[PDB]
């Protein structure tokens, strides 16, 4: 939701994580 500790990443704009939020470069919760 902002906090970028979703610990996945979005560099194709699909963090490919659930309940994430793809900020770019790295998701975040």
């Amino acid at each position: 939701n902002g906090l970028p500790v979703c610990g996945e990443t979005c560099v194709g704009g699909t963090c490919n994580t659930p309940g994430c939020t793809c900020s770019w470069p790295v998701c975040t919760r």
